[PDB]
């Protein structure tokens, strides 16, 4: 047994000082369709629980901060659930959804934050390293418990970086969507010619079939791509 009490209370105040907020930003659906508003609700899920999850990572802290203060006093007297999953058409219908809403503006904020975050955290765990001058049975318990916070979060930054890429990947998807989904203006010019020029439809027809066809193709991607998997943070 090596101890110096003065370091034990240095490090209790070191291991509570408060760590960076995490980014409070909404995610938004890109757009009207059904599988762009369920990956923006199943972001506001996962980031709400990330953030109860980092609070009780705070408490963890407090209590340790105590454990290593009650170390300190009697030396000299003797002297959380799990995230919810989000339950997961005519050519123009989907062109218009498609077209409806910020387009992924919202979802590139989200990731910025989380990015950022992930970065902050992996910066601010000098504060879990070994002692100097205190050795012992006591020590090494409080060691391995600081260690083990250290490692939890080192994990919430990664879930952090992931979260972030969800939502960078669904941005892109959009992107991808309006490239290769039909425009309801272009939908329309074709369906207003039909109308008005009779010799025109049986040959303007398999133009039209081809586009609904591509409709059909883009939808099913963005709904299998746009499904995102809950983020299930670890209890601290
Ligand atoms: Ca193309």
């Amino acid at each position: 047994v090596t101890v110096d009490q003065q370091e034990i209370l240095n490090r209790a105040n070191e291991v509570e000082a408060p760590m960076a907020d995490p980014p409070t930003d909404v995610p938004i659906t890109p757009c009207e369709l059904t599988a762009a508003k369920n990956a923006a609700q199943q972001l506001v899920l996962s980031a709400d629980n990330m953030r109860e999850y980092l609070a009780a990572g705070a408490k963890e802290r407090q209590r340790l901060a105590t454990s290593l203060r009650n170390a300190a006093k009697a030396y000299g007297e003797v002297d959380l659930t799990d995230t919810p999953r989000v339950a997961t058409m005519d050519l123009k219908e989907a062109a218009r959804k498609l077209e409806t809403g910020d387009q992924g503006a919202s979802l590139a904020h989200f990731a910025d934050g989380w990015n950022t975050f992930n970065l902050t955290l992996q910066g601010d765990v000098k504060r879990f390293r070994g002692f100097d001058n205190w050795e012992g049975d006591a020590a090494t318990a409080c060691e391995a418990s600081l260690d083990q916070q250290r490692q939890w979060i080192l994990h919430m930054a990664k879930l952090s970086a992931a979260m972030a890429k969800q939502a960078q990947y669904v941005a892109q998807l959009h992107v991808w969507a309006r490239r290769e989904h039909p425009t309801y203006e272009d939908i329309v010019g074709l369906e207003r010619l039909y109308a008005e020029n009779p010799s025109a439809r049986d040959q303007i027809l398999p133009v039209y079939a081809e586009y609904q066809q591509r409709s059909e193709k883009v939808l099913t991607e963005y709904n299998n791509k746009a499904a995102l998997e809950p983020v299930n943070p670890p209890k601290p």
